[PDB]
């Protein structure tokens, strides 16, 4: 629990993120809670150049450190920890088939029992707002008060979790819920669903 | 014929069912049978970091090494085991075209002559019920009595065999027919079919 | 020019065909011209454990060597042999996406320049016939007569060309195509497509 | 900034453009600017085979080292050279949900905020005219003043940078908007898009 494990973890999860198709066109943010602040991926460098002395800390109060420059998208990292108080590490990425239905502006409803794992009946979609605005943030924000993964309108996803090993499972996992709908949405539209009952009981037995 | 060769294998099918994306968001189990009962994957545990001392033995009274999870969907490779006495391997997952048809409940019929493969002229669909329960094996059970592979509604697929190398390429195979069926059910629907005459044929021939 | 210069690279195009995602389900076939008949790969072996000595040759009578089964596809190797004289290798597998188109029964038409490169304005779909019979071979020899790719109702795909490498390129090119037609069918029927004075030109060009 | 570290970059370019998805039925075509006219790859050579000796420098006045030919499609690389004067890098290719979206022959609109990357608010088509003439030029030269990513009707994708890195960092992000587009574009027509406003403060902000 040093800085650097911390920091190693955070690049070890870009580059296996980009290894299943989650970081595709250099996007992804990622970022682990930290003292009184997080530790984020650093703007610009792409993900293969990244060592751990590239990893920015922020504090509590918004600063940076001196002489590095956080993502751009770092405000709604802050805005998950302070949302969800259990939340240890943050997953950001603009998968595809989770954007396109984002793009729809649909949240992706019971399809499947999986849908459990962010603690509900679905995967909703907060509404647009420019990136790394405050708006951005308070959208965010309410959408992570009872689920652990979102979606962000003509943008992306968002998975927060106890650590990077399931931030990164449940971010995943949300990129095959969102295929699986898209994939039966061409063919018909309402997709079956599974009741509220039945998510109850997975929820119980998860 | 020893223990640790059949868990070895169970492990290198993991590994290689995950290496063909049929594993996807770490949720297949895998299980041979084994004297009385089978030896199958353990719950938790990454396939990553699985090591020959991991995979759990089950026998065939469902009590499961002391100290050690089965996999929480281990009562339907039971099911399987006792529904065909000529298995000897059995391998689930939630592959993503096969998935996505039985998010749709349909069974897949004989667009490609290699639907044999699975014993008839189609790969059916049992219905919906919840994972782990006694309920979910009775579906299975009577799902496989003339089939070798079977979706499962909102859930995905099981394919069972006389040992693991065909039981993955049974697997492998119905996901690629899955994925055939949905590509050109977004086009025309019903899809154009080969008759019984036809698929009694190639089965005679197979 | 020796025998086992050309068991190597059918070899090295199984693995490479593999690699491009042609073969899915371990079902390609590939031969290569050879004093008067061909050497084919055999039917049973996985792709993985084929050495050089695995590789059979069937003599332009149809009879194979002693002791070796020839894939079971090889009778329209042969036909495509005796149909294209300037035909050198061939290659065969079923690729999805023109299995798809297969399954729909339709030929490809000109929607993109590179269809030139099978030697016309089309890629056509021979019709259904049971897979290693003399009659699938009558339909595959007059569908090679002015193409040098063809799909198989049902099944999948034939490409043949001077040698290994530029037969693999064309299989692979008319996968490619067959995605496009199938992607864009899902939006818009009929598909723009190019005059055949254009289709003149490119191929006057290349 | 020497001719070799150029042709490098230019080869790595090429595999790494390979291992995306982006140069499928090896198709694409890079370049640089150098001296008074740009450094290219070769036509003919596939990329595996590339060693930086073959990689062909092409005048101003269009003449090609003596014994190399240069990619059939060096034209219209010359073309992006001398409209947009800021450009350093060019790259082209087959991209298949480019191709698909330039078989509609239609634009892609702001359908997520990264449209942004190539200037505006879309990423247009230029017309179909022939590979490799005057023709096809002038609809590459008047389609790149105002954006740095074009489609090619029935044809694929050109995009130009500052340098390769950001070269290919742009046709790739372009091809995922393409996906995106098509994807959404199976479900709902028109897709939902982002106001000229809202793509205003993006461009202002990126
Ligand atoms: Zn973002
Ligand atoms: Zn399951
Ligand atoms: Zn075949
Ligand atoms: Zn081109």
């Amino acid at each position: 629990m040093e800085r650097n494990k911390l920091a190693r973890q955070i690049i070890d999860t870009c580059l296996e993120m980009t290894r299943l198709g989650l970081n595709q066109g250099t996007a992804g943010n990622v970022s682990v809670r930290y003292q009184d602040g997080m530790l984020i991926t650093p703007t610009g460098i792409p993900y293969e150049k990244l060592t751990e002395s590239h990893i920015v800390f922020i504090d509590g109060n918004g600063k940076h450190e001196e002489g590095k420059l956080p993502s751009s998208e770092w405000r709604f990292h802050m805005a998950a920890y302070q949302s969800r108080p259990d939340a240890n590490a943050v997953v950001h990425n603009h998968a595809v088939h989770c954007t396109a239905v984002s793009i729809l502006n649909r949240s992706i409803p019971a399809i499947h029992y999986m849908i459990a794992a962010a603690g509900g009946n679905s995967i909703p979609c907060a509404p647009y707002a420019t990136f790394g605005t405050r708006e951005l943030s308070e959208h965010v924000a309410l959408a992570l008060k009872n689920r652990k993964a979102t979606l962000l309108q003509h943008h992306g996803l968002i998975a927060c979790e106890v650590n990077l090993e399931k931030a990164l499972w449940l971010a995943h996992e949300v990129e095959v819920l969102a295929q699986l709908y898209l994939t039966t949405l061409a063919i018909t539209d309402p997709v079956p669903v599974l009741s509220d009952e039945e998510i109850a009981v997975v929820l119980e037995k998860f």
